[PDB]
């Protein structure tokens, strides 16, 4: 049986408690537009989604964000840095479903703390990236992010392509865990179309939502059974995107698939992408980097390696 | 008559005895580029030249540098911290012309001790600032600094505008002791132009030096008979810079002129500058702060006040 039934704080109440200013909303809109122009090929800068493997402390996230902002101010001519703020990953639930780390599962406090942290990060003038797992979480925090990613077992799910068609931000779809590009391509094509699904409204009520569709989409080359960052795999992805009637636009993830979840191989992947760009590649739009304060249960690279790698990429991409 | 005639150690010999590594030279080049981008308006961070009133002990300088580096790592998102290492000021001569404090005037030992200290400071990853009084001293230590200032009775001197056109670092020109902005503006305009003067070569020989000119210039609002940090004085400086065909780019010195050489008024000047930035000021590029370990024959602020003031500026500049 069900014993207690206590209403959760609605997205309206949450956004009223922790509100965006008009300036911050304009900044988020500008960053969304810039990322979408990068994806579309109208902006020469390379998109770089980089950040912690997962966020489980606001103070660690703020220190990483200060270092990240200081670095972005120095590589802003060639690279466009976006910080991924990943709370819940697909034990402990990750600061939103359990902010007290004691199984209490205080979801109201978790939502408030996450929104406060994201508001502080946006106030620093930092575009944010996320990976939507809960289809209803973009109703609570989606107004704070400038870029979203759709996952492996999440891409083929139709609920998530509908939610992606409902999102307001540029969006990258990851290929299949078996390396299937067709799933990502089809999710990208379907997210560009209007959709009608069952979600929640801003009053926290179950509702029927209608979506125009998301025209700002791209593929995330994540690697499956084998890495797919080589020029041959990139050309095959371009071929499949052209056959599907889409403009070749892909982001290479230096993380889990293309490095076998090993930290030492991420800079090599980034350097291969840079070399491909030097040889005239036109489809590679961005990179994805998992990087925490220290090296080392995901294998995220150290901050010293992140600084060195982004400096090398910035220094090598000058001619273009 | 002249009795003895002993050759001084040349810049080549001094740099060979205390050399920069390639990595440290690249670090100095990166910091010079970052400071110049801040001055030009391409970098959003605020330049902050801060440090001891004058250096007369390597150990004190190293302790201050450790604290300054620790603090810079925490305010790096909004502020760019540059440590002024001032040896000789315009009795005792200041550790270069008299490192033994006994009138022996061992200039070789002074140059070597200064270079060793500056090399240790650079090794800590700290950009250094200086004020060139001797026109030939930049030939011995100039490779170690990222920013230079040109002084009051030094600005109108043509030898120093030539030497500034010869410097490799970003440069700030102080207004006249009578508050004259025209002197600083004209020195800045002239230092941007090539020049041919008499100086010394790396072999310590008198030579004719030709200089491309220094395009990284800005005005230092130092205050004259009255302080000139108020929004009205800032607007007047912007007006005189625009009339001279220059982009308005100025640094506000919280020290001698704008505080009447009183330590208690520096944070108030800094807070006025922050308030001006909040009201939409676009010309103010940085601050200058004289701060030693303890309070109190220049009136430099204590390190506790320096920490508090930089933290307040960092916390107030967040929105931008």
């Amino acid at each position: 049986h069900i014993t207690d039934e206590q209403v959760l704080m609605t997205p309206e109440q949450l956004k009223a408690a922790f509100p965006l200013s008009l300036q911050q909303e304009a900044q988020i809109a500008d960053s969304r537009k810039s990322i979408s122009d990068i994806i579309a090929g109208r902006d020469p800068r390379l998109l770089v989604v980089c950040g912690p493997c997962s966020i489980h402390d606001p103070e660690t996230a703020l220190e990483y964000a200060r270092r990240f902002k200081a670095l972005a101010a120095e590589v802003s001519d060639s690279l466009y840095l976006v910080m991924r703020v990943y709370f819940e990953k697909p034990g402990w639930k990750g600061l939103i479903n359990d902010p007290h780390m004691d199984g209490s599962f205080d979801v109201e406090a978790g939502l408030q703390i996450a929104r406060k942290l994201l508001l502080e990060l946006v106030n620093m003038g930092l575009p944010l990236a996320t990976e939507a797992l809960d289809p209803n979480s973009p109703q609570y925090l989606g107004d704070l992010f400038s870029w979203s990613a759709i996952g492996a077992r999440t891409t083929e799910s139709q609920t998530h392509r509908e939610m992606a068609s409902g999102l307001s931000m540029p969006v990258g779809f990851k290929n299949g865990t078996d390396g299937s590009l067709a799933t990502a391509i089809n999710a990208m094509r379907a997210a560009a179309q209007p959709h009608r699904f069952v979600g929640i409204n801003q009053a926290g009520q179950v509702a029927l939502l209608q979506t125009q569709g998301n025209p700002d989409g791209h593929v995330i080359l994540r690697g499956g059974k084998a890495p797919n960052y080589s020029p041959a795999d990139v050309a095959q992805c371009e071929k499949e995107m052209e056959q599907a009637g889409l403009r070749p636009s892909l982001m290479v993830d230096c993380s889990h698939g293309n490095s076998n979840k090993d930290y030492r191989r991420q800079p090599a992947v980034a350097e291969s992408v840079v070399a491909q760009i030097k040889d005239g590649n036109r489809s590679i739009i961005g990179l994805m980097i998992e990087s925490n304060i220290h090296e080392g249960t995901d294998a995220c690279i150290s901050w010293e390696m992140t600084d060195a790698l982004l400096r090398e990429i910035h220094q090598d991409l000058n001619g273009q």
